[PDB]
């Protein structure tokens, strides 16, 4: 039985490829899809973060919808402590990236009257007044609900829908006036304190970057984070604002725009152009637009990001049930698998790792599934179609990448080794979706941390001093990658690898491609 | 904005098709994917069943893992009372099929402390003894557990793993005995009464069709059920055994083989050949094989069923969170959509409708997602590859079906109308995956109920007597489909449909095809 | 602006769309990839005419040993080499010219009647092996010299006489005679050729004369042999045997000439260095309306294998007497290039016709246009698919380099190679851009003409002590040749394939390099 779904890889049609998928075809050791974990009370201790890393976490997400700067600074400190506890062994060290996820223009309710834990039942057909009068800030109940969007009355009409608490409760505006709204409960439920509110179809006029966001973004620069997940990006100008706040000192932090509302989907092309990457933020997105349509936005967005070679993250509720249970549902395993087959560069966990009872088991399950799905891609067709979509470009690095991926397919190379300081060369290899892992050797630590955004890039930090001669400095970094591949079981002596280097120190990209036996 | 993802439909590559999927592109009214609902305490009343049918239920599944004949007989009676409550308006009446899901070779534990509702806690590392001594079948506790697989000692070895309660708890055998097994708790949890046991990698020698199964199958014949879902089918001879029990009296009942263990996957080709259809039974499957591999067998099974033209059902945990919540997770939305995109003829609900708090909402959600996903198929490529896979066959009805589908693509027909008594001609059209609905007019009531197994066949029962002139009997039945299509909003006057009919009374299949404007 | 090189058609999605986009106003590139093989004879064998042949595009000089003495052919070869080396003054413009020997091959011939006799349809005719009649052939009795004929023909079989003019049907079989009913009549002369359509002829692979002529080719240091009438792998093995140790590097091109050769093609191809579709004799053996089937089948399977394939015979036939070809002949050349032929050939057009240089020049012009009109992206995909069972390392370099050449529209692929193997593997994957193969082996350079797209460049410089210097020197030589011939100019991009170390064994290093 061929490994790595290689029988299916030889099919002539998508249907035949599907019919050849084999549960007894073992996947390879390397996992190409990056795993992003939201750190929270369930996973922010150093002891647990170490296990998070060993289980496969590549990026730690800090969710600034909650928490003080002091709280997040401590979480970040613990991540770095956990990560550096492994720098003893340079060959086995895994870099770990740090992401800041902005609050953005959120609408929330106030506190339920009584003591903190209270909940009121919103009954179907009952009426409920929404007020903006701060007098009710802390005495919400089933008759009057306060929220913090002072302009809501300007952007909703009679008939508008208001969704509350992750979309579980839906209200219809029956009467307006300024300072308040009268609504009817359509879908009831129990309501607690400080729940999120969505206004689908309304034109919310809160700023993309608020005063709080600016402070959090400045805090992110001071904490040396690697990337920002920008909430509720609606237009390119929103992205430009975030980049301005990060300014000169933060110019190398990647901006990932979260698509989570209708306008974001409508203006997707211009948002992608302006961004370093994209997150399919399915939670809000499935409230803002009909839930049955999210898969359409997900597949469209992943495809266009693959087309452009920009990282795309699939997020939210992938293993939701594992917040309470140690194994996922069948829908959840299928969801992770299909995000990988869709082409997602990374997959994400939120409550599963932030507050769940089984954060490690959830990480491990994403690792297992991603590997199975990675072998099940139809690489030959994917490569042809990606080459087609980019054939207007004659860029020399793209040519080097395509020739290298094509060579790697032909001789079934165990890996592609790429020497890069900005990461650009390795990003262009990943964009053409080789089957084998890309071992990217860099002396630039930020480049290594940010490489987890790209499917298949296994970053390796070189800490050796620069050698006197270029040939020796190149050979030094190539053999580091050989030793890393061996130690992790990506390949053994006598396997074949593709090696991409610069001919001279002044080559501006990896213009040299070799097919090399592993020593 | 073209409707029905028709812009994506005009794409040259899969990637381009993905990039063109548009959440603002309206799907058509008709939903092609059948919906199978498990009936239970939450869905068993006549009044609830009427809403189930209005929400989109096409097949009622009776799960014979539980309940007496008297109980299921009453359920079937209610389903038919509900169904026939709509016969007053023949143009809108919808056939509902009844399916019998066998218990099969299940393994179950006994009663905790004599109680159906009691639970004990199994802690990791504790000892736990499995006995077969019937003295303990109602005296399970945290020290001693009874189960009903008499030969379990024969088929398991020291070291073998044992899974309990939908695989949530795991034990490892440490010592064997004549009628007991001493084990250690590996994955702990709370253990209730009469829970399922799985023995992955064990030569379980239970009959495929037990003495209880034989009773249930003959009860199914008496109750005039339309189909049998056979549990744990391992090989073609298992199907033959089921077909034998159903006998001559039950020869027209479709046998759907449920694939839910490793052997069923390995022997799938012989099982498909012997079965009328297949169910991907993902619950047990993801316990019998590694859960991260289930998507592989799902896609392989659906593809091979599509190839053969035989109905395939995707089942289990598709909308699992809706047992307790009024809207699904994002993984559940994605799971349903991807099953439809894989090619599943039917999707199923189990706990969501048998016992959940939101059975109607679950059915409506499957309906909405299916419609969206059916338009998002890549019909032109699917047709080419289906045709390629079956090109060794020169069957005349396949020729008519492929020509009719091709014609329906070319002129964007609103429907295909197919006159059939056995269903065969309509099934051959369904197999080549038209975009438009297939209105199958038949005078055989059972053929109409069984048509729900096939993607896109909307059955219509003609109750008029056979006209003495063949041409007029054909016209009467085609005009019936015209009126039903108009009343249901599948098309309007001036739309175009493909019409498949027999040239003479003795034609054995629809050898005549016309393009016809709707009057 | 109109894209050159049929690059608009190149971007098409389907073959039909590619066809609909071919553009008479889209100019081809300067470099011509399809080799031209010219038969040298009385019309073309003076040194001064051979100089013009080379200038006009000839890559391979074919000597047809169906006629002429060793002395005659030795002088022709000498004239070819005298003409070739007259350009060796300038190493940047020197073109290698290869020498090919085409064997007479085994034959079946009739006896004597210069008398002529008319056979009439429906008449009876007896074929005898009795030497009594060897010089007494007439209306009723015909002698021929193939003494095993009765072993290989059946009742109902056909016997063709004089390049297919006469056809007979076997009605009765004797132990040493055949009675036949003349189907196609005509006038029958003396010592005429006989063909046995569909027969498994047991004639030797090489005749006595062929053995003498092959040994002569080894003494003359020819680059390749065109072996007539190859019917099975054992025929090719026999030719390699006669070439012996001194000629073990001479390439053997098998000529497919009859039914058995087509039917056993796979085994012949495995055993041969290359293939010639010998359409003249082929169309006498099989029905003329089926030759294109065999031609396309053979070119396809040779392409699949990466072995050279030549399209031969009557391509520009009318130019024997006329200074311009017919439209059927223009089409025929273009379609052979589109089919995938590595080389196209001229026989009488250059050996004896009135317009030998005109024919060479027309083949050159047609090939450049047809080379641009191939559907490279599809061809590459289909060649990749057919060879995907192989994981060979040099194919992977070839495929990645050709792929890189498509993506960045490289002006050329530069390959350093001593055996040529690395360049052959690049040619096999059909880049659009020319392949400049720099070699210090003069025979590799002459033999490279058999492969589509390889422009051989002979390096005459001593080996530099430092490997990096030796590689630079040879890459620069190719840079200089490319600029002088107008294949590229400063600022263009080329793919360069080299060995990492002297012992690398193949070109395991690929670079994208700007033209300096
Ligand atoms: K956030
Ligand atoms: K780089
Ligand atoms: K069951
Ligand atoms: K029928
Ligand atoms: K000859
Ligand atoms: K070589
Ligand atoms: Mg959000
Ligand atoms: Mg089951
Ligand atoms: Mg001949």
């Amino acid at each position: 039985i061929q490994t790595q779904q290689l029988h299916a890889a030889m099919a002539d049609t998508f249907l035949e490829h599907m019919c050849r998928l084999d549960i007894d075809s073992a996947p390879i050791t390397a996992r190409n899809t990056g795993i992003i974990c939201t750190i929270g009370p369930a996973s922010r201790s150093v002891e647990t973060l170490k296990e998070m890393i060993k289980s496969g976490m590549n990026v730690a997400r800090m969710n600034f919808s909650h928490g003080t700067h002091e709280y997040h600074a401590e979480t970040i400190k613990n991540v770095r402590t956990a990560t550096e506890s492994f720098a003893s062994d340079p060959i086995l060290y895994r870099p770990v990236a740090v992401a800041l996820d902005t609050k953005g223009p959120e609408i929330r309710t106030g506190l339920i009257k009584g003591s903190g834990t209270a909940e009121v039942e919103l009954k179907k057909g009952a009426t409920l007044k929404i007020t903006l009068d701060n007098a009710y800030m802390e005495k919400c109940d089933e008759n009057i609900l306060w929220l913090d969007y002072k302009n809501i009355c300007k952007v909703v009409d009679v008939g508008s829908k208001v969704y509350v608490d992750d979309g579980l409760i839906s209200l219809q505006v029956k009467q307006k006036g300024p300072d308040f709204l009268v609504t009817e409960v359509e879908n009831g439920g129990f309501l607690g304190s400080k729940k999120g509110v969505n206004l689908p179809g309304a034109a919310v006029d809160l700023p993309a970057v608020s005063e709080k966001d600016i402070q959090d973004l400045k805090f992110g620069v001071e904490q040396d984070v690697d990337m920002v997940f920008a909430s509720f990006i609606r237009k390119a100008a929103d992205v430009h604002e975030v980049r301005k706040i990060l300014g000169e000192k933060g110019k190398n932090i990647k901006i990932i725009s979260k698509i989570e509302n209708h306008e974001g989907v409508r203006r997707f092309d211009e948002i992608l152009e302006a961004s370093d990457g994209i997150m399919v933020a399915r939670g809000d997105l499935g409230i803002e637009i009909p839930a049955e349509k999210v898969f359409l936005a997900q597949k469209m967005i992943i495809g266009r990001c693959n087309r452009a070679g920009k990282p795309v993250i699939c997020a939210t509720q992938m293993l939701e049930s594992m917040i309470k249970k140690p194994r996922p549902t069948r829908a959840e395993g299928s969801d992770v698998a299909n995000a990988v087959l869709d082409g997602a560069d990374c997959i994400m966990l939120s409550g599963e790792t932030a507050k769940g009872d089984y954060p490690l088991e959830a990480v491990r399950m994403q690792h297992l599934i991603a590997r199975e799905a990675e072998a099940a891609m139809f690489h030959r067709k994917l490569f042809e179609e990606l080459a087609r979509a980019s054939s207007h470009s004659t860029d020399l690095m793209e040519a080097m990448a395509m020739g290298s991926v094509e060579a790697s397919y032909k001789c079934l190379a165990a890996a592609l080794i790429v020497l890069t300081e900005s990461g650009r060369s390795a990003h262009q290899v990943a964009r053409y979706r080789p089957r084998a892992p890309i071992i990217a050797v860099t002396r630039n630590h930020q480049t290594a941390r940010q490489a987890h955004l790209y499917r298949g890039i296994f970053p390796v930090v070189c800490k050796d001093p620069v050698q006197e001669a270029w040939a020796e400095d190149v050979d030094l970094r190539v053999n580091l990658a050989m030793n890393v591949g061996k130690a992790r079981g990506f390949f053994k002596k006598g396997d074949v690898v593709i090696v991409l280097t610069g001919w001279r120190p002044g080559s501006g990209f990896t213009n040299t491609m070799r097919v090399v036996p592993v020593p």
